[PDB]
């Protein structure tokens, strides 16, 4: 991640803003560029672009603006104290108190990042924009999904690259990030998948636009210059001369996973899927006979499986991802 953050981001941001958004950032990066990863994520998909737009327009039709959506459904901005308090309550509820170091960061291009610093798990939380009703969801995403799946994975024969090849695993993504995104919005009253949708949309446009064009295009959905800056940089991570079209397509994984998981939710065993580790929903049957399940942990929010399934239905309705639409999307 650190590798894809431009090392001159601040200087370029000031140039952009002081130009009244007409300048195209010329980003630079810590040598060497991770070629393989850039290449892997150099193309945008349009497969779910209509679902993304559907999500965004559903928010805007109910709330008028992102700004109002955020305040009305997000609640108040939290102090550091309030963050630490909510996090501590979460770790206890999740039976993982004392396992993860928690750090508060200003450098983050997202709300949160789970890492391995000093060979040890670390949750970095962005202090800017952490919100009362939303923070719990970030914890369900980062700790209840990424962290638990990671620990469960470490117990499996596919715990490393060779194990994945030997047992014939499909990639973890987009199942990983799909599951995490659903989990973020799981117990919200208005579980719109705004971030997943806008990420997907931004990348799709970035593939054909300059930074300047993209920043302007987003005005239609979000006014705040600072927010738009963040979405633009994310969609163009790795791009040096942003006057040209190009994207880093990774963040399309969120909506991609959401749609596939919701589409197939009736045949997916969610506790097993989490227990098997970093695995695709498609490999569950394949891997079930070989999984080591004795000491695997399932998130607290999956104990009541009927309620969990009801929440998935609520998420579907809220986001206009109805059964018949999913079925036409993926005739699987």
């Amino acid at each position: 991640l650190v590798a894809l953050r431009p090392t001159n981001m601040d200087r370029e941001r000031d140039k952009f803003f002081q130009s009244h958004y007409t300048y195209n950032p010329q980003f630079e990066y810590q040598e060497p560029m991770p070629t393989a990863v850039l290449e892997k994520y150099c193309e945008a998909s349009g497969q779910f672009i209509h679902q993304a737009v559907g999500i965004i327009e559903a928010v805007l039709e109910k709330f008028g603006t992102y700004e109002h959506f955020e305040a009305a459904t997000g609640g108040q901005l939290l102090t550091k104290c309030q963050i630490w308090s909510i996090v501590r309550k979460y770790m206890q509820k999740e039976g993982c108190a004392g396992e993860v170091v928690v750090q508060l960061s200003e450098d983050l291009l997202s709300q949160a990042v789970m890492m391995v610093e000093n060979s040890r798990p670390t949750l970095a939380i962005n202090l800017t924009g952490a919100r009362q009703y939303w923070l719990e969801g970030m914890l369900r995403h980062e700790i209840g999904t990424h962290y638990l799946r990671g620990v469960n994975n470490a117990r499996q024969p596919w715990h490393n690259a060779e194990g994945r090849l030997r047992y014939g695993l499909r990639p973890a993504n987009p199942t990983e990030e799909g599951l995490a995104s659903l989990h973020s919005v799981l117990f919200r009253k208005q579980p719109f998948l705004w971030r997943a949708a806008l990420l997907y949309y931004t990348i799709h446009r970035a593939a054909r636009m300059s930074f300047r064009q993209l920043f302007q295009d987003l005005e239609r959905y979000v006014q705040d210059a600072d927010v738009r800056w963040e979405y633009c940089v994310r969609a163009k991570r790795g791009q040096t001369d942003t006057s040209l079209p190009g994207c880093f397509s990774k963040d399309q994984v969120y909506l991609d996973g959401i749609v596939r998981i919701l589409r197939h939710r009736q045949t997916i065993d969610f506790p097993l899927l989490t227990s098997l580790g970093k695995v695709s929903y498609e490999d569950v049957d394949h891997l079930r006979p070989h999984g080591v399940l004795d000491n695997t942990r399932v998130p607290h929010f999956m104990q009541d499986l009927a309620r969990y399934r009801q929440q998935l239905e609520h998420i579907m309705a809220t986001n206009r991802l109805d059964e018949a639409e999913l079925g036409r999307l993926l005739p699987d």
